[PDB]
């Protein structure tokens, strides 16, 4: 009679919370999705081992089109768990799954876990200063999407930081790198010429948030576009004007150039 | 000789990540602060009992002025942990403490935990749509804070939602309720008359996120300003233009008036 939406956290199998692990161990069935994101620091096997339950993996279609036929039926007579990387309900289409649950006479509860939305605080940028977020998508054929460029523009105009998620193709396990995202943005700037993203733009790169040894780098595009940030996934952040305290952290912790203390403050 | 910043999560001791627990159990000394937020579902004892360590609670002064004199000295010879509610670097000034660690020659690591910043996803509101955030601070003496009103106005104009952290006076065990925040906002509206926050403004209240049965309510100020949302902590959210699915969730899950389903595109 109960469906538990349980977050797996940021990077590996230990990023799930104590509450989440125990509840998962008490469930009769366990489902999971790895299409919105992937636990780059672990494997399905390790997650299964830690929880001690077999895990039924669901595709994007299984979820969006048949959640009520695959997951909800079982939850009507048992305790069911639905695991997602990060914090449940952050992925924009997940909140609606609780509506489906209610409609099926199934109670649902949410077990939170660390999300990149809050984890980016490790960059030293004040969380309250972040504005609208966007995802950088690869162009395709005749389609050249650039909305993410406008998001950066509207945020920075008001001193707000912009968190940029990078395109990902889970099935094919192909991630977009920060370096690639920067190239794309430089190309979008050359078209809209709005003075939003150039070689002189300051950016921050966060890789492997959640691991004990994440990669936090800050600096100008011209110096980071070819730098090696390590294994995916990467997160790109275009900061707005900085509070001196944020700048001091980027310099001391993310190896940013002293220059930002006078140029971006 | 290392310093670990470890988040405890939203509501109780089980909101700590598995990683956080394992590492905290093997630390020589454990410090913590409980003034930046309220974990309504647990006690120091339970947390100590969980990690199996005595915990020295530090006041805002001990931290902001003597962190390098109380905590860092031990981190040079032992493995020290600093515990905080939610995620340690979210809506706090704790990030700067890492700079102090560096300067004292102490290596530091950050272990995230569920934060209210991502937990807002449980309101049905698309998290990528949130704009700049703010805090509704209690007026003191003749000083009446009002900046948070402009943040709401600025976000709303661009169709972005606004997350409002609520004030806390730890040493007085006082935690601002969404009701109090609403009253303060109406007073500011009367003072500025921008038409930003009135009796007809739709708002969302999330209380005790992290608990199994949080209070999630959405509706017009006039109807919610006096409603009982339960014990703190509370956060108030002023949504911007809603997507149809956000509205459906607010109505089906947060009990919002069916009329909000009719969005003015
Ligand atoms: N479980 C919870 N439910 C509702 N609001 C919460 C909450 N935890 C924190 N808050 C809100 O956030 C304020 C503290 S701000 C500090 C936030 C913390 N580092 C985090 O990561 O969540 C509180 O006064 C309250 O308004
Ligand atoms: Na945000």
């Amino acid at each position: 009679m109960v469906l538990y939406f349980i977050g797996l956290g940021l990077y590996d199998e230990r990023d799930i919370t104590v509450k989440g692990l125990e509840i998962a161990k008490k469930c009769d069935y366990v489902f999971a999705e790895f299409y919105t994101s992937l636990m780059a620091g672990t494997t399905l096997g390790r997650i299964q081992k830690l929880i001690g339950k077999e895990i039924r993996v669901l595709s994007r279609e299984d979820v969006e089109l048949n959640f009520e036929n695959i997951v909800l039926p079982l939850a009507k007579e048992n305790d069911v768990a639905f695991l997602t990387p990060g914090d449940p309900l952050v992925a924009t289409t997940h909140a609606e799954l609780r509506i489906r649950a209610k409609r099926a006479g199934v109670e649902s509860y949410v077990i939170h876990a660390p999300s990149i939305y809050s984890a980016v605080g490790i960059t030293g940028l004040h969380i309250y200063k972040f504005g609208k977020s966007a995802t950088v998508a690869y162009p395709e054929g005749n389609w050249f999407p650039t909305s993410y460029y406008d998001v950066i523009k509207e945020n920075a105009e008001r001193g707000m930081h912009t968190l940029l998620f990078l395109d990902i193709k889970a099935e094919k396990r192909m991630y977009m790198t920060a370096n690639e995202a920067m190239e794309l943005l430089l190309k979008v700037e050359d078209m809209k010429k709005g003075g939003v993203f150039t070689d002189d733009t300051l950016v921050v790169v966060l890789a492997r948030a959640g691991s004990l040894n994440p990669t936090i780098r800050a600096g100008y595009v011209k110096d980071l576009i070819r730098e090696d940030f390590g294994d995916p996934p990467h997160i790109l952040i275009v900061p707005g004007k900085l509070h001196i305290v944020e700048a001091e952290y980027l310099v001391e912790i993310a190896g940013a150039p002293r220059e930002i203390l006078r140029v971006n403050v």
